[PDB]
């Protein structure tokens, strides 16, 4: 008997009491502790060294309790631990061992999922200090990393970063790493309060597999100038993509060095997402010297039903190579976003765009391979002061792009700046089913639409349909002198371009070329014979050898003639064509045609 | 002893108890107590005066007890109460205090989620009467409300209305209002059997983010002739949304007054789910009267992949003012949405519309500053019968929508009603990738396609192509005499229309304005001088003086001559045009031409 | 006092110990035992005659457990079943009584979820046999079957079918079988490692109703030779659907036998999914012999913003007919898909495409009722060097389908083989807004880009538009001479097509029919009158009768005249138009031309 009240208080005590469920006499007759070991929390390791519990609090450094606990169920093959609701768990010093190479605090392990239900906090040892709050790497050397697998991280709690900044610009700091990892998630979690590098990053140079990030919330994680750069997922493992998730930002530096998702390995996905006060969307890249794991490319990439306000670029395109590996990126979908530039100054941010084709991180614009990538059924948006923005930024050689049934409204359709880059193009497709805004009608002084200033364009496509005037642009299309064209197909309708001076402009005179198909339209003075009946008209200028048909669109005002409907050209360069002279004499006209080559 | 075992069997047993985790020794001393107390369920609370259970039923009302259940967790930070499975809890009284202002049951509290995995039902003691099951404010007044943060509604459960009828048209009926609502959620839970004006509302007039609503049910929440009208998600603050759920109607109220969603605050969208028995798929509205919290813009709007079979509109756009506050609805994006009317004699429900450019609540049509709409890549299906079915009924003054690569298969294309409403309308774009089907070919007798009964047209664009022939339509495309029409392009393939006695319809001219781009075909009679050789051909009527060019769409059955290949006007409004007569003589001949101005 | 030690001690002692839930004097009096009875496991069950607790492992047959724990838990109206962490359960045995019928391991009941955080692996009893893990059906006899409820499997775990093959082609395995199942679901689980016919199937030939498969992985689920045909998910009921799920096979088997999804009935969708693998995609069918529960017309069926590499077919639309009932397939949409054929050589599978318009399962193409599809904003990518890759293969009977502003980068855009099948075609309708890719130029020898392979189209459309050279192709567009062609549009744009011997092709003359609207390039040879001033020229050739008119393509070398710009034609066949001889004499040139009729 004292034994058994002694035994019924110790901490064996429930191992006593004996528990068969709903008195069904068919159940496992059990004990009491059996139950209670079905699951665990913070609250079993969260003791000093007699065993008694600590209460959590901001004097009291949670970190090596945390680690206790997974440290133990990881002995067990794994199971969750709960991090109790009602409750904020300070983090005070880095842990040991293997993460300390990656600043780490906590090591996730394999198997041992974290149920998040109260707040995880940064106590101020970690100001202007890097960090990695979980880390899945268990060597100071990711190459020499064995994997996470099957670690989920999820709850209607909080990962607070403490709003320290960061003491130097070569400082990382991270959420969740989860390393070499397969089958790893995040789902429900606010990241709130830092200025951090990243917020979660996903695999390790293609080592990796099916992760996921899904119903998180990102808030002001960037505050200082300090800060280099920022992306709040990085996703760099294939089978792997951020879904249904909420970033904001509030600082004027998440503005000009911030970006929503990185995505860095084939097949995988950014979707139904809201982004507001970044600079950027999504890069979707294959860098080189990340092909370890899975390849040399990035394909099946997909960016779709995203909401955005941005003061950059929404999608950024690029790739690269290293001394002995070169990255390739193809087959890539951006479709049905709806995205604007948010409100700034003209030039107060970088260039607006909604894809751009960046340049490497050294700015070499001649090694990327960016090929098959479609943009359909997106909507964008930037105001009328908004001199920086436009449907692609064009920045670097580019091997194909396709654009059909999108809605851009902004500066530019096309851009890239003179005497910057000269990219290579190939296999640009704009389609005719991309309509064109009227936002920045009448601010276009100067200013060429479609502006290709490039090396050279081949196999190319621009279908310029406008759908409002904008007289103010001095041209719907140019091509610089030093820009070859060739095997490609540039046409301007002609609605909403009866009094433009210019439509499609070509200073080197390239739209001679043998597999140049254009139309486009132009004022042409013409001049007739003085022969009554079916007569001829002949253009007074003389650079139309390359016209194959042109066709009025003016009225004829006139009763005693009519000019000819339709004009073919002459080796001299004039367009000629037959028109009617009911009574005889010399006509003189200028009349709008439609000039067509090849088409 | 004889206090061990009384402690042991008191209220206080548990508690001294002790329990170590898996008999792990470095694992916290604990007490029994301490691990059970890490959940909590109603049966904790469920209890008469003296701490004994009571079991739930049709006869009990549970009210009191869950909320004495959230009231404790509150007070303690927070937590998740469990409503347990395999029981029916049954609410049979208001709240009181703060929530009894708003009919309120429950008054749910910051941090203090609820897991409903049993059934939550209403007693009669509601029948005929106003209710808001759970509500998140915590005064009778909106405005002086404190905010609910945090909290979410999860689990497998259900809420069931009971089926009571509505009492008086302005009664209101609720399930969750989780009011001035900042990071809550309903997840997974069935709604199911009621006569309510909503089943669930988030934020309150802009006050409130990160709301949302995914995988739930709603099941027939209307069944009576006395509901005024009903939305079963309203969507009254930002950053928010509704995202995979289920939405089910049977009676015939709902075809007429239901509709699934409204989203009335910035940043707000409605995705991936189904649709059927309801009169409306969505609302896309900024009311004045709201634009208290987040603005006076509704923008980055979103409604996407969607399945719907509706009685009435799919869409619904819409904005308004006060005496004080103007209404803005613009950057809406509409896509991927498989969208029918269902089965039902024309005009036995509100006019049928893929989008409904609608009137405020007062009828006005002259208060809506809607633009920058982009509707692509969704289908819309109404049956043949079915004579009020459109792809656009544009109602009410637009200020820009643009439809890219849809297919819509209904009677009408464009619609307004004469003699109704006279929008002014701006920026209307129907590209020629919109596919137009022929489910309604032979039933448009008296029947315009694009039937233009506007005030004014302006910065249009309105490109016909017919996939199938229908000769039973009095026009592809008919402008009153009462609708202005400039700086717009309006053009009528020519594919399928041969046979149409009509195929544009201009009834002021309009055509001829400065700055309209046109081309349809029609039918011309010529007739030609005598002479041998080139020869002059011009028509017999004089309606062609703002033709700047035609061209032949007809076969020459002849040998001895040919008409000419292409046309322009003269001064009195004829066509003329250079044929051949091989043999002389006067020739009259009646083709069809491809009539063009300024295209 | 004896007594009280010894019920402490026994079963019924934690019904002994008080509890009052966080000291809380307002809370229920409750015993240790009742909180514990909150929450069950398999461990409340896994037990022998005596009570004890028994080890799983695999030696042990843990079947009987889960069914006691299932039966159970049913009997007291529902609740949630935990299948530990750290274990894995196999199972050993097939269960008795109504699933026995089905291969049925354990049998599902309503309202009974099953969390499964453990694994659960098949024992070797099981090699070469057929089994169903889960069945929900409750008789041998589906027909007979009750319905199965609100019946949730969800968790981080595994179902491991141990990877036996199967020992004859006739056997069928499956995961989980819902049955007549209404409002069930399977989330976040890991199905892996055999070779099976299905994991999961919904529903029973249409009887069912809101059921989902959500974040679930499948992992190598077809090994063998022997297995004969297999879909991941098999949907046959409706309202339900696959969302955000990942497939992956990498047998070679499977590259011929094996599809994701099955989509059979209305209201059913598949979106948001990686496929890796896999022959094809996912069917959406109407199968006659399915429609007992749901009608015979699946509609509204959503294939969309899913990433797949696949070896066969993406989307297989279907329908078929018995001997009573008649199957109808409508109101699909098929959008947002990135996809592509993976590394194979030529014909090395079944026949590549992103559409197929398949047979029924006897082969036949008359049966089929499809129409009202819009496959829209999708890209599609083969390697070159696959001959066997179509945008759609058009095999049996359609309806109808539309293509709007897709990405298509294969062999061929529209395909059938000639002197198989002859299929009926009407509504075929490719806009203009199609991109066709360039990665098959040069590999077309022989070959027709649209190779229209058909009994008859009608009331349809192919706008051809090309973005780069491929002279290698025979021709853009063939029509036997077999194939009936009336009422449809067909055109060619020119861009790209200078060089081309064919362009489109009419080998039964089909483009001269009355209701045939067509334009594409040709070179004509034309020879002009004697006469000084306007003069005619004239086709040598006398197979333009059908052309109503046409226009140069091509430059003018000369000075001393100019051919037309425009032509129209004579009886005889002949084109003529109206040029000009500055100077007199015969003249003979051959031009490129664009011919058109009514167009
Ligand atoms: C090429 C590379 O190292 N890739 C890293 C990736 O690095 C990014 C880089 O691609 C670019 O976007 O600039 C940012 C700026 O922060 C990153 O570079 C910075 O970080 C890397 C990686 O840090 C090392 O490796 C981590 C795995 C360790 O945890 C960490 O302690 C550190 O040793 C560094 O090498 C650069 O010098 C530094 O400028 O980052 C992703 C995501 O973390 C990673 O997966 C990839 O390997
Ligand atoms: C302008 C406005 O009041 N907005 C309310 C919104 O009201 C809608 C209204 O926009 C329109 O759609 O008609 C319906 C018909 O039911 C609603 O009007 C009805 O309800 C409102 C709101 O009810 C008041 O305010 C609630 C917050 C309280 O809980 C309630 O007790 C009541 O005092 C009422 O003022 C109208 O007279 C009545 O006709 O409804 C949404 C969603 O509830 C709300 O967020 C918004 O403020
Ligand atoms: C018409 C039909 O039976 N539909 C079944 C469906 O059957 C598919 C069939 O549509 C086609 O796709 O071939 C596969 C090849 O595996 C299936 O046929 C095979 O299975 C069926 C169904 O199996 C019977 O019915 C199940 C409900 C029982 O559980 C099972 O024990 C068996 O009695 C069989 O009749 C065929 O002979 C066999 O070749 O399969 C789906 C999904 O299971 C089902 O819902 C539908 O009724
Ligand atoms: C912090 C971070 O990840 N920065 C990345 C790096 C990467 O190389 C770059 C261009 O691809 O995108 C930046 O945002
Ligand atoms: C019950 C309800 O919410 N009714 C709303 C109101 C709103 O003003 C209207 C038009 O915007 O949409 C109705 O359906
Ligand atoms: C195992 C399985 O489900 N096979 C199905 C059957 C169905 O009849 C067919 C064609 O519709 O699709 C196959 O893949
Ligand atoms: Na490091
Ligand atoms: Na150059
Ligand atoms: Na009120
Ligand atoms: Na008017
Ligand atoms: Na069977
Ligand atoms: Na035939």
């Amino acid at each position: 008997p004292d034994q058994f009240r002694a035994i019924i208080e110790s901490p064996e005590g429930a191992g006593h009491v004996g528990y068969q469920y709903r008195r069904n006499t068919g159940s496992t007759m059990r004990m009491v502790s059996d139950v209670l070991d079905e699951r665990v929390s913070l609250w079993d390791f969260h003791c000093d060294p007699s065993g008694n519990v600590i209460q959590p609090g901001p004097n009291v450094d949670s970190r090596q309790y945390l680690q206790a606990a997974i440290d133990y169920v990881s002995s067990n093959g794994g199971g969750t631990i709960t991090i109790p609701a009602g409750y904020t768990w300070y983090l005070g010093s880095y842990g040991v061992g293997g993460i300390a190479g990656h600043s780490g605090i906590i090591q996730l392990r394999s198997n041992v999922n974290l149920n998040i239900e109260g707040r995880i906090h940064l106590s101020p040892f970690f100001d202007l200090k890097p960090f990695q709050v979980f880390v899945g790497f268990d060597n100071g050397d990711p190459a020499s990393s064995g994997n996470l697998e099957n670690c989920h991280i999820y709850g209607h709690g909080v990962v607070d970063f403490g709003g320290y900044e960061f003491g130097a610009s070569s400082q990382l700091r991270n959420g969740v790493a989860f390393g070499r990892s397969y089958n790893c998630s995040v789902t429900g979690i606010t990241f709130q309060n830092g200025d951090v590098t990243w917020a979660i990053t996903l695999g390790w140079n293609g080592y990796g597999s099916n992760c996921y990030v899904r119903k998180c919330r990102f808030i002001n994680l960037v505050n200082s100038s300090v800060n280099a750069a920022h992306s709040t997922v990085y996703v760099n493992c294939p089978y792997s993509g951020v879904e249904s998730c909420y970033f904001s930002m509030s600082s004027s530096f998440a503005r000009n060095i911030a970006c929503s998702v990185a995505l860095h390995q084939h097949d995988t996905f950014y979707r139904g997402s809201t982004v507001n006060g970044y600079c950027r969307g999504a890069y979707v890249v294959m860098h080189a010297a990340e092909a370890a794991g899975a390849g040399s490319y990035a394909y099946n990439m997909q960016v779709e039903n995203n909401i955005a306000v941005i003061y950059g670029q929404f999608v950024i395109l690029g790739s690269d190579v290293t001394a002995t590996v070169s990255g390739h990126l193809n087959d890539v979908i951006v479709s049905g976003n709806i995205v604007s530039i948010g409100e700034r100054a003209a030039f107060s941010a970088p260039f607006g765009a909604f894809i751009d084709i960046g340049p490497d991180n050294s700015g070499a614009s001649n090694v990327q391979d960016i090929q098959r990538v479609l943009v359909t059924g997106n909507s964008f948006y930037a105001p009328a002061n908004i001199t920086d923005s436009a449907a692609i930024t064009l920045r670097a050689n580019l091997n194909g792009c396709t654009f059909i049934a999108n809605n851009f409204d902004c500066r530019y359709m096309v851009y890239n700046a003179p005497g910057t880059t000269s990219p290579v193009v190939q296999n640009l497709v704009w389609d005719k089913s991309n309509v064109i805004g009227g936002t920045h009608a009448n601010q276009r002084a100067g200013q060429n639409l479609f502006d290709m200033q490039f090396a050279s364009v081949v196999n190319s496509t621009i279908e310029v349909q406008l759908s409002c005037e904008d007289l103010s642009m001095f041209s719907c299309i140019l091509f610089p002198a030093s820009c070859q064209l060739s095997y490609s197909k540039i046409t301007v309708d002609s609605a909403w371009t009866k009094s433009m001076s210019n439509t499609a402009v070509f200073e080197g005179n390239q739209q001679a070329g043998a597999n140049v198909y254009v139309s486009y339209p132009a004022t042409v003075n013409l001049t007739s014979y003085n022969t009554q009946g079916a007569v001829p008209f002949f253009s007074t200028d003389t650079n139309y050898a390359w016209v194959t048909s042109a066709y009025s669109l003016s009225i004829n005002e006139n009763l005693d003639f009519s000019p000819p409907a339709t004009y073919t050209n002459k080796a001299n360069g004039q367009l000629v064509g037959v028109g009617y002279n009911e009574i005889g004499g010399v006509r003189s006209v200028s009349v709008r045609l439609m000039l067509q080559r090849q088409v």
